[PDB]
């Protein structure tokens, strides 16, 4: 779990075997073209395999304690499967703050990309994110996830060779403010480390009480 | 660009003159009930259908979407004022109220939508096909129509941003970003400003 | 006139003895499922008890009767200012069954969406004299308390407390447990509202000047409006 | 008990009629400057001394102290309106503004202190020796005095509670506690209510 | 350091020897009577010995880390020296939320009594405090301090035998909200215990960072 | 056009080289006092350096010249939105002198009252090439950075950071350090204001339509008003 700047990497969300089973199912579906500057391919949002596998990705992420701690998810925009090859790219843009989903409107606090192609198997296709804190290129291993704020100016550089398949999504967090969400995450991770280091049980409970209190003060459901 | 006249915004030419005639042709053929003013029944099928057309047109209007940040519409109602008919001072979650004018302001005497502000009040009668958008909490009235007739569509809506000041600040920021986009201003600054806009929208929105 | 015991409040006689008996007659004829698994505690907890399935029709129905009764109880409404309940769950403790020290999760999922757990509540459905042990021990910054109330009484307490149900070594403890999100998030604000309300009620009972009662009610409703998050 | 007439409070009989005559006797002997109305110089020693007497009397008045929760006074100024003299609509940290009336309202034509509210506006002319207290942010005017003369003391002050609504809620709570104290209500409830009052004052005060 | 309910006891703020030296100085001064229902004795606020020794009490309290942690003092109402004997008492009352001091107005967040008589040496003179949380009688050892919220309904019961000398004061905290102030105190004390238990330095720093952040979010200076 | 490096910002050439030289000439002739004692760090810290006394007249005077210069610097004002400074202190590091890992206190006392330490700042008064070591290492949740800037440049950073000054093993590092309370408490808000301001300045330099510049400035001032605590 790497906390490189403003963005967080969750490695091995799915295994290499699970990624292959995901790809065998996804590759069989009908990849539709589009320009919605952008030129790439996607599975239709209502494709039943896309819907089913997107639910599997959400279930898996919701079963990951570090993901849950870092993002405190309230509601996901259902995963969207995308593909970039032969010069396909998504130019610099800012994501909209509000997005319409099948179960109402959500505030896009965080964006997330699950990689379904190995980085060595495609030239280009880097996810470049740019903020007031800085700039980074992201091209993680198949099964790994990058979680980043939706406010970032970003792009997917052209894939000049091979192909890049990934699941993309947005999510509304229970904690709106990034500063508050990072403080909670910091406190939770200290509690986890102290638990692993066998610290006094009374202090683990006291700190967990502080955490509970802050989450109760700052959450918006 | 189109600014805010204090605490209220005018969206001109939501419908063309030809379109407004076509709306009036359909509306005028319906049964107007004496409910002091007049109106079409909320469940009148032509009122419900034109109400839906008004909503679709408004949601397709970037300036309206930006000004209101609509979350939920309450279906438009159709009213009419003539021969001394008026609506006294009153306050009407409805965040915003709107009137789409369906009669030209010159074709009737009186019938001014008077809306109170912090600084005083504003009297509004816009061109047929134009809309006025204002906070539902504002004290307001429709002065008597002593000659001619005033037909209009009136509606309420929940906004994504409940605070009036926050909603205008966002609108002004958005409107300036568009104007700079038409002027071909530096890309990096257009992005930096949009970033500021979306950050404020993330801070202030309630869905 | 009800008062807090530190950070908790007891609401007595929510159901009569005869109603508790009828509730038990219905509950006892259902399928009680052994549970050694925690759900709702912040860290891993040593739990061993019996429960009715959350979707048991009789459990759902009586859960609704409990919520309906609580919503009709003026002192419960004043103390908790309920916005949304996590539907009541029925649990039982006997033969060494216990729920170890833990803190309840701040956020819980319910069928009608996610709620913030402002307050926890237990409706007692066995008489405290009829079982040994089974004390709800609630600990916080401002002290510690052991609670076993009369059948049909309810205890209301913050979900943030460090708490446990000590082992029941003889007899059986049956109860309905729940959480709720209050209209008022902050505990200090919610307690000030309860205090103001309760004073208005005492002054009403004492036959105080109606204009003063009216004015104080106006103050109460203005505060409630300012501090509520609906 | 004495309630709030919407967003403004009237404090009657701050000074008696005899005392008001004594204040006017001293004030009327001074040099009034044409600064459209009139006033005494801020550094006029009799104006400064009577200004201090007004402040002392007000700070000794439980209803005023409770209504304003004064933190800091800006020294009272003395104005006069006659023969068409008026003060147009305007907004004036000054939290509150106050006028102590030094002429009987019947002894002059016009000269109404008009103050805008959320619901509309209020026209105020009180008895000599009475005071009106209102938010400084309120839009207001003094209508022309067409006959007789209107002498008054006007002042601003920082309150301990900046929010108008919070300040009225506290005042109403306090006023009800006093009334119940005069009625010999149960001691325990009088204490419980005072506890609620002081808790709100602790939450809302800015010193 | 006992956290009995809503109130906190700080024992041995001054030693028994220091209390005797305080009392030798205080007993020489002119004790003035008054009814400001109340009947007790006090030293005049402008008595130079009272002013000097009050400063010593504030200096000592500001040098006590647990006092500083619990109260987070911003400004004190200078200590007032009081004495109860021969039926003298202070009946049930609520302290005013706002108090005027020589250096401006303060909000009375907390009240505090430093005991300068041993409890065994006077019959009665109990400080009875009553809140929504409950009720307590307080009559601590000479040199010990009780710190309690100023919102409490309270009294000093009559002293029927001997005498009770004490320093009383109010203080405005940097953190207005009691709930927030207790959470900070809880977090600080966990950090101190973990430091004493030799927990990983990185976690002590992380938790101290959380504390710093919360104090910066909630303080009012 | 200045930009943040993660959570910190460098303001270059606050004073010219000639002015830094004149500042050093005045500072060097004063009495430097050996200090092994921490003041302003949250926990006990291993510190060993030299400082000028806080009440040294020349230190007070040059501290005022530094604050005056910073207040006249548009980019410093935009980044920090200063409300109140803790008056600058002059420190020096040589011959193994260092300031170990610590976090600065959230609240500091000053002669004109208590301040909240929103931001920390160091004005460099030795060239980074003229000493070995003495890097200001600033660490937080979002990364770590080592800073040694040109003489007369300033680094501005959050006081919440875990940070140290690594040992100076050759030459000497002289600097002025300070804290400040910003008009805007929240760092996220303060950064959004800086971003908006800086864009308006770039658009001004690019000769953008004056009505748009005016409108954007109105937005900026409305935000500043909403988020300031004066
Ligand atoms: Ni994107
Ligand atoms: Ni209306
Ligand atoms: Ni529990
Ligand atoms: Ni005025
Ligand atoms: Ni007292
Ligand atoms: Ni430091």
């Amino acid at each position: 779990l790497y906390f490189q700047g403003m963005l967080i990497e969750i490695p091995n969300v799915f295994s290499k075997q699970e990624v292959s089973h995901l790809r065998e199912q996804l590759d069989a579906r009908r990849w539709i073209d589009g320009n919605q500057r952008k030129r790439n391919q996607q599975l239709d949002k209502d494709d039943p395999v896309a819907v089913a596998l997107g639910q599997q990705i959400m279930d898996r992420l919701l079963a990951h304690p570090q993901f849950v701690s870092a993002a405190l998810p309230l509601q996901f925009y259902p995963p969207l499967f995308n593909r970039y090859q032969g010069g396909e790219t998504f130019g610099y843009h800012i994501d909209n703050a509000i997005r319409s989903t099948p179960d109402g409107m959500i505030r896009t606090d965080l964006s997330a990309t699950l990689f379904l192609s190995e980085p060595e198997n495609y030239q280009g296709g880097e996810l470049v994110i740019q903020d007031t804190y800085g700039q980074q290129s992201i091209k993680l291993s198949a099964g790994s996830l990058v979680l980043y704020p939706s406010s970032s100016l970003h792009q997917v550089t052209p894939v000049l060779s091979g192909e890049r398949t990934a699941a993309f999504m947005w999510l509304q967090s229970m904690v709106r403010d990034e500063g508050q969400r990072r403080l909670l995450f910091q406190l939770d991770q200290s509690i986890q480390s102290l638990t692993a280091q066998t610290a006094a049980e009374q202090e683990l409970f006291n700190l967990s009480g502080v955490y509970h209190n802050l989450l109760r003060r700052w959450s918006e459901l």
